[PDB]
């Protein structure tokens, strides 16, 4: 037993590391790089415990900045994988949902831990080998962020448990935050092996026991996390991974009865689409399901007449081309005072020129390939609708070569008018459009600006002035959901920049605060009262 | 301008008044009664601030427990009506919006003093008319409950306001939680004129817009709550209140793009109905349509052999004759110790034979009638199969007559074998079923409940012995969602029980916590860096 109300560790959000020349990160990383790329390994599905290859095809993974360089191999799960995957989960929650919280937390603050420390280059080098991720950009994500994520939702966990009721006299009402019935099934993306390890770590860590499907192209670092885990000690069966393209796994996972809820992320269309299935459905499941996730979109950038030249430079230059402008939005759409432009314009494009893409492992280099053929299709069908297209110039890039790996070029597309939101969400990459508008018109463009932006997950204006920056703060207030003053728009940090959403979204239960948490438990409160009535006759009655 | 961090007013629960013989409340009642029963009304829609009779069908309100008797007569909203409802409600958005939150949050405490002193019984008088509450019922209701929403929503939101993230070096990270865009539709059932209340200010409060559909038994009272509230000051345009069925209203709102969110409540089905509409047809709406509600359901109460026996026998009478039994939940099965039934089953037989329904004017009745002829029917049905079936006897009551209102007398049930939960789901009304069980087989008892309930919003252990009370709480922790120890299970007073849901259900964001207030903003996160980055290569880039 245990006699206490005990606290959790306090968080903060864990250093990044620069890997300078020199450094000591540096040279453990370089091992890490050749051990992961020198022995590829099959990457099999983790189920009960159990390590398997299955039956389904065989998939290779590879990096993508040198398409031929195989990391491993995955096999595509089958039905039965997948109906496996879910007895599994049903057979280990009724242990997992029994122990304490303190000792559930425990798996994920030393999960934590662990891949600060030991684990730290191997999870970074994995993801710049399969996600073309440079080392910064593995290291935001696959490093601070997931450690973040585990760091802060045990804090965020212990303070929902503390979340107690008011007692009138005479009674003692308490709050129990349950776990869910039936396994919850987490969908994952390629872009962040943060959000790949939060997913379907978060339900767990309440309790809940969890199916989870990654990204073909981001299955190393999972693998990898899945091991790390291991290490920490998360039970058999807590979380089971399932390989491939995911279509015989949401056709198990959607017609069990058990199906708790759905961790993903996805498209207006794809949560539309879930909705229908599960309101359709709804008579087949023993407890109404939970969609819980988060979209993507497309981010712009205004500057004012104010706006610090070198300061607009870097947030375009990072904002659109950080990660190959592959992260969950990118910067796609500035709008730039005409002698703002004066100033910075051709410095933009001739930086943007010089910018690196080429093999990750090549430290010197600022981002690397697109993920996939498919990506790249849809980013070279952007550039010759461009270079085809009446308002567009190709200022600078739009080359493409997927003969080693799967690279684009930084493009600058100088547009005539306001450019229509619509075309930059058909793709993810290095393809940033500016408009240049006459200094007197600020206003103007914030309402061109509000009135063609429905996809931006985050805008920034760039001012040194402060009725600018205010009168963009007011004018955009609904046109973005996280907003930027004088840098870059771009992925929260946790604990600093939570919520947000693209226009109309209802998505601020997605990870970053206490509220995900909350979809994962089912609050009841008890109530106790001392010495009740014995008789049922009420005063207003009495002749 | 205004250059301060205020704090709001400090919420405690609002007392609830006995209206005992002589009292001065006693008497302000029964002048609030007559006023309302002698003096009908017209009960218009009320669009833009415009008190207006439309097109539609007329409709009589009357009082359930003497039918004949007419309080108002409503007209069923029309298209237009219900289009009209939703111009008003987004003309009104840009100065609702507008107002700093103190000032929109003072016309919610305003009228929660309003409603506890001025207007106070006038609101139960006309929920106890039009909704057929004793005065105990409705002044739980219609009145406490009703300002304890507006005080402690208030107090919520505020607390919400000042959840702030972390601001590192160099930087200043904050939130902004903004209302909605387009409008929120409220739809309310009759069982409560607090939930009529509560659930289309909730949102108003956060900056939004509002139509209201309220049920056509509960009308008076809402229309009562309407004046309350522009009395307090609440602008024309930010709630609006359509009459009627709702048919015409659900086709107006759910095809307009600018629905942000529904408010209401139903049954699963309802939910399943409504999220298949919302996703099958997303592409039309600007906004995701955020859909807020709760569900009904039917309780239980299980008894250990420690059981006090007269503890046992009011939280059974009070848990399934208070109000007809037509609550948003009510107790229906009771699971006995055969040794305790021994000891108070005569006693709560004869006590529920004696107990009083008739016109709740006269303040002597124990309660009133059902809510209206489809109600009473559905009765009836459930009645006449206990009869016909041989599981079931009828221990007590079981008469019914709707001659002068929709009377049904409270009902004893006795069940020779666990009784089936799909049976009591299909009425609401004072018919409680009782299994007697052998006192050894406890365990074996918990283990049907929870089997065999699924529709449970909560539960109940009368037990004094500590083991059999943690024994209910682990075996039944998901059987039901809120759980009473030594108590009638019932609806939660204000901050004191928020949250729970039938098994498996997902309404935690229902009304009573501030989780509720967040599903009617959207938050962003504000960063400022004040001095950034000039060059955007990278260290490890040398
Ligand atoms: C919804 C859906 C679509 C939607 C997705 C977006 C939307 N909602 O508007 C759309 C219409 C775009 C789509 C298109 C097609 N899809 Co489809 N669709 C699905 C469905 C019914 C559910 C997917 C889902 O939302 N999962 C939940 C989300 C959260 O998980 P996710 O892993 O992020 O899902 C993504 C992928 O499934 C991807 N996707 C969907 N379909 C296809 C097909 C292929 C070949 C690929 C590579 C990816 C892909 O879209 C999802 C959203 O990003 C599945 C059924 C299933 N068993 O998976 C099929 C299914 C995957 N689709 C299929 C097919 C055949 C198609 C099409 C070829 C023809 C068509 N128009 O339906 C194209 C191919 C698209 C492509 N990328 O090449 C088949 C694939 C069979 C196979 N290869 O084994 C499935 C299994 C249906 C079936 N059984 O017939 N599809
Ligand atoms: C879903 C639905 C049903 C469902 C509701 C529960 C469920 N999901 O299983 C079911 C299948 C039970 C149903 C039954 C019927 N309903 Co119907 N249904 C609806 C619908 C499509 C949406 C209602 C809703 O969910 N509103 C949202 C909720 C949150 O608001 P609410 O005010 O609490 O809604 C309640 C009422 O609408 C009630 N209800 C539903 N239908 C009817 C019909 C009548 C006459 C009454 C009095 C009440 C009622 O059920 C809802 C949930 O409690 C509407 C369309 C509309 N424009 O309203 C029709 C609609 C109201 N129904 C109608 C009809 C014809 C029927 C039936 C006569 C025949 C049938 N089976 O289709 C029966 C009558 C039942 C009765 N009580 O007398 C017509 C009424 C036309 C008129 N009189 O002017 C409508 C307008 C259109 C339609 N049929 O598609 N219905």
């Amino acid at each position: 037993h245990m006699d206490a109300i005990t606290q959790v560790p306090v968080p903060a959000n864990e250093p990044v590391h620069d890997y300078a020349p020199k450094s000591p990160e540096r040279t453990r990383l370089r091992t890490e790089l050749a051990s992961l790329a020198d022995h590829p390994i099959d990457l099999p599905h983790v189920i009960g415990g159990r390590h398997r290859m299955g039956d389904g095809e065989r998939i290779d993974v590879v990096q993508p900045h040198r398409h031929a360089a195989r990391l491993g191999t995955l096999t595509n799960a089958t039905h039965a994988d997948a109906a496996a995957a879910v007895e599994a989960a049903m057979s280990a929650k009724s242990d997992w949902a029994a122990l304490p919280f303190d000792e559930r937390a425990a798996v994920f603050l030393r999960a934590a831990d662990l891949l600060a420390g030991p684990w730290r280059e191997k999870i970074a080098a994995a993801t710049m080998l399969g996600q073309s991720k440079s080392v910064y950009q593995a290291e935001i994500d696959a490093v601070c962020e997931l450690i973040d994520f585990w760091r802060f939702n045990v804090a965020f966990a212990r303070q929902i448990l503390e979340q107690q009721p008011i007692s009138g006299p005479g009674e003692w009402n308490r709050i129990d935050y349950r776990p869910l019935d039936g396994f919850v099934y987490a969908i994952t993306p390629f872009n962040f092996t943060s959000i790949a390890g939060n997913l379907p770590t978060a339900p767990a860590l309440m309790g809940n026991t969890v199916i989870w499907k990654p990204s073909i192209t981001q299955t190393l670092a999972a693998y990898l996390t899945m091991q790390l885990l291991e290490a920490a000690g998360l039970p058999p069966g807590v979380i089971n991974l399932v390989t491939g393209d995911g279509f015989a796994v949401s056709d198990v996972a959607l017609a069990d009865p058990r199906l708790a809820g759905i961790h993903f992320t996805g498209s207006t269309a794809t949560f539309g689409h879930l909705w229908q299935w599960v309101g359709t459905n709804i008579g087949r499941y023993h407890s109404y399901p939970r969609l819980v996730g988060e979209t993507g979109g497309k981010d712009f950038v205004v500057a004012h007449a104010s706006a610090r030249p070198d300061v607009l430079r870097t947030a375009l230059i990072r904002g659109a081309f950080d990660y190959q402008g592959q992260k969950c939005s990118a910067v796609s759409r500035a709008f730039i005072a005409h002698s703002v432009w004066q100033r910075m314009g051709d410095e933009l494009l001739a930086k943007a020129a010089e910018l690196r893409y080429g093999d990750i492992t090549d430290l010197s280099n600022y981002g690397g390939a697109l993920i996939d053929q498919r990506a790249f299709v849809k980013n070279v069908d952007a550039i010759e609708r461009a270079k085809g297209a009446a308002a567009v110039t190709v200022a600078v890039g739009g080359e493409y070569d997927d003969s080693e790996g799967y690279f684009v070029r930084p493009t600058v597309l100088l547009s005539d008018d306001p450019t229509d939101e619509s075309f930059v969400i058909e793709y993810f990459g290095p393809l940033l459009s500016v408009h240049v508008y006459p200094d007197e018109r600020y206003e103007q463009i914030l309402d061109v600006i509000d009135t063609g932006s429905r996809y931006a997950l985050t805008g920034a204006v760039i001012a040194d002035d402060r009725q600018a920056v205010l009168t963009a703060l007011d004018r955009l207030r609904f046109a973005a959901g996280n907003f930027y003053v004088n840098d870059k728009p771009t992925g929260a940090v946790v604990g600093r920049q939570p919520f947000g959403g693209a226009r109309g979204s209802d998505t601020n239960d997605k990870a970053g605060s206490p509220l995900n948490l909350l979809r994962w438990t089912s609050a009841r409160s008890i109530k106790e009262t001392f010495v009740a009535a014995t008789d049922h006759i009420y005063p207003h009655m009495a002749v």
